[PDB]
């Protein structure tokens, strides 16, 4: 395991050093998106929650293709405003339900340390 706690204040600095391999060691789901919502990284833990195969979703658009249930003001709406503002740090509960058993999760979205990338972190509640 990589020891990092969900919701940690300095999480973006810690994750900056991790490769896809290390990301797979986290205790929670982690997705990295570009400013358009394309998936740059997707870890094993997120795959465990959602059923998606991590290698098969990289390169696809999270909001349009992979996770249309997040296409709403409550999720996508918050992401887009964060991208526009260049600042994002929000935590909320949500239910993932597209092609899967409805699963309640806690979501934390945060701007990454690099210019135009964004993290989505996910854990069961
Ligand atoms: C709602 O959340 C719908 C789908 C979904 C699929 C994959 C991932 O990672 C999150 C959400």
């Amino acid at each position: 395991m990589e020891h990092v706690a969900f919701g940690s204040e300095d999480i973006e600095n810690t994750l900056a050093k991790m490769d896809d391999g290390q990301l797979d060691g986290l205790a929670f789901g982690a997705i990295q998106l570009d400013g358009d919502g394309n998936i740059l990284q997707y870890n094993a833990a997120e795959g465990d929650i959602t059923g998606r195969d991590p290698k098969q979703v990289i390169g696809k658009n999270f909001f349009k293709d992979v996770a249309p249930c997040t296409d709403s003001p409550e999720f996508y709406g918050k992401f887009k405003e964060g991208v526009a503002s260049g600042n994002l740090n929000t935590m909320f509960e949500y239910t993932f339900d597209y092609q899967m058993t409805p699963t309640k999760v806690k979501v934390h979205m945060k701007k990454a340390l690099s210019g135009d990338s964004y993290w989505v972190f996910v854990k069961r509640v």
